[PDB]
């Protein structure tokens, strides 16, 4: 069963701004997704201090970067807190706790897209480089779900089976044809060193088999 939802208007407008604004410094998407992963890891780390059983789904707190040139995807995986179905719909489909409104106003008053992470919406910078984003997530309190959107004002949510994660979130970027530089090992290493060198969890960049 696949459920289809409309983004809240302001989120659809934010997405359109990211997709349509001329902006060359696209590499910042990776820092933004790694920052979200680090925050999700801080959350499970903290919750586990008072409830160690929350790590029964995996004790290791880490981030993996997985390029795949055959599929033209870059995947950012973490073992963070993850999202229940409701968290997934609220966090990715609505303004919720984000600074969506403040960011859109800021862009009209001198700010630029690289500042997106100051407004709680850095995830949407994935649309600088991806034509489609799939988010697979597993929270201790729920089953595994897959969210997906190619923008255009809608997204889908369905249960995900056959490839269970212990806990965390996987952001799969289906790259635009002209954005394949983000699959190259030297490019990913350069961006991690420039923007994510102080993250407090291991970031492992996978090597390609062929
Ligand atoms: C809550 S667990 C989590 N893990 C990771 N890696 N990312 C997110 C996350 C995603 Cl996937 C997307 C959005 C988020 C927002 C806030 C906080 C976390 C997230 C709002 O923009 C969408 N949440
Ligand atoms: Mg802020």
């Amino acid at each position: 069963e696949v459920e289809t939802f409309a983004f809240q208007a302001e989120i659809a407008q934010l997405m359109s701004l990211i997709i349509n604004t001329f902006y060359s410094n696209k590499e910042i998407f990776l820092r933004e997704l790694i920052s979200n992963s680090s925050d999700a890891l801080d959350k499970i780390r903290y919750e586990s201090l008072t409830d160690p059983s929350k790590l029964d789904s995996g004790k290791e707190l880490h981030i993996n970067l997985i390029p795949n040139k055959q599929d033209r995807t870059l995947t950012i995986v973490d073992t963070g807190i993850g999202m229940t179905k409701a968290d997934l719909i609220n966090n990715l489909g609505t303004i919720a706790k984000s600074g969506t409104k403040a960011f859109m106003e800021a862009l009209q008053a001198g700010a630029d897209i690289s500042m997106i992470g100051q407004f709680g919406v850095g995830f949407y910078s994935a649309y600088l480089v991806a034509e489609k984003v799939t988010v697979i997530t597993k929270h201790n309190d729920d089953e595994q779900y897959a969210w997906e959107s190619s923008a255009g004002g809608s997204f889908t949510v369905r249960t995900d089976t056959g490839e269970p994660m212990g806990r965390g979130t996987k952001v799969i970027l289906h790259l635009k044809e002209d954005q394949t530089e983000y699959l190259e090992e030297r490019r990913i290493k350069e961006i991690v060193k420039k923007h994510s060198q102080f993250i407090g969890y291991p970031i492992t960049l996978f090597v390609e088999k062929e």
